[PDB]
């Protein structure tokens, strides 16, 4: 769909059960067969589990420039996640909104990839 | 391999018609058969294609951590990937970035990256 | 005090007036007379003026390190600070409280500076 | 002057007795009397002494927004910064960036830097 980008990523499969979190990143190309803004978003974070779930993350989103505009090409900021209806897989899979009203919808796959689609709130 | 790790990511796959860069970005979870650091990077940047091609990133190295140590969870940096070993033109082939570490990737037609990475500091 | 530790920085002492907040910046070296962490934060971020006064920021701490480990030097996070008891210059001037419970004093002066005194929750 | 800035900012006055780095960071507010671009600047990094002294860094560079638009608001990157023009020991003096900024500091023996950036960019 039109404002639907692919996403993939990567989680730690195996974390730590001793109160932390679990790692986990992905990417947008801001292409679909609709719309290109030229850009790409990385997200990077960590799922915290239980019936408050939420993925904190902080991103860096690069735009294609010169590379005489290069030094302002990324733009970083902050997006937290909160999981529609609430292992780390089973945990992260699922639909997840942030606070722009952004949508994350993500598999995590028992080998540590994540993959799903996003929708965001803004740009494009 | 012990000190290759998998990625994924995405890449701009039909650039602007206009001297830009290809932006694109990738993720690492440091969990391999031999080791997990609890602890995932992404590299975000852009592709810079020509005579001495350059993949030109900034990072986020997140540890999974107590809620109360979140604040200290995220390191950023940047790093700078050529194919200079301390090849055929595009993103897809085997890089190197100023540490050292080894970044090997495909490029798929639309728009998907996908390989390994060996860093030579950490884990 | 032990645990409060020199600021200084710069805002925009000319701020837009269409609905924009204003920039700001500043930097804390970990050192008083008390502690030494070797490091520094720097906050950039722009004040929210109103009843509901914020600041909200991305902040960088730096380490220093040996060259070998410069790599893993750099902190990245998010802090967003609000006004106890609610121009740009008065606006920002108080004491402000942050979500990890640190606290960020500071005077604006008419030529853009920002001087005062930070205490950390966390770290040091 | 035109084209110069008002920097401050703070460094680790007494820095570890072991082959550290000098912490340090500067803020510059992009106000002067002749512009002002609604921005502010902070650099976080660290000084290298020795005999080619260096200053790398990482910078957020703030815009002033509405709230809507708040998320795009902040760039970051990473300058590296030496005596070298396009000298005494220490952080006091001119310094370049990869860009040919000129970042003129005074750093006090307890702590304070002050002094002026202009910008190769921007503005
Ligand atoms: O405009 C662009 O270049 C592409 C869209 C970028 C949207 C960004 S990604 C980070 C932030 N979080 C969101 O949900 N949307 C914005
Ligand atoms: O120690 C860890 O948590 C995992 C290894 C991290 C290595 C980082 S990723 C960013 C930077 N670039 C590299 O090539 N290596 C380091
Ligand atoms: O431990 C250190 O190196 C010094 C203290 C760092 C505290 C950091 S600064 C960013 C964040 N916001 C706070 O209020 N405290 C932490
Ligand atoms: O355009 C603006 O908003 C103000 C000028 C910003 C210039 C930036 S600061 C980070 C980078 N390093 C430089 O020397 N110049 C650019």
């Amino acid at each position: 769909a039109e404002s639907r980008y692919v996403l993939t990523g990567r989680y730690d499969s195996a974390p730590a059960t001793d109160g932390s979190g679990t790692a986990l990143g992905w990417t947008v190309a801001w292409k679909n067969n609709y719309r290109n803004a030229h850009s790409a978003t990385t997200w990077s974070g960590q799922y915290v589990g239980g019936a408050e779930a939420r993925i904190n993350t902080q991103w860096l989103l690069t735009s294609g420039t010169t590379e005489a505009n290069a030094w302002k090409s990324t733009l970083v900021g902050h997006d937290t996640f909160t999981k529609v209806k609430p292992s780390a897989e089973a945990g992260i899979t699922g639909t997840w909104y942030n606070q722009l009203g952004s949508t994350f919808i993500v598999t995590a796959g028992a080998d540590g990839a994540l993959t799903g689609t996003y929708e965001s709130a803004v740009g494009n």
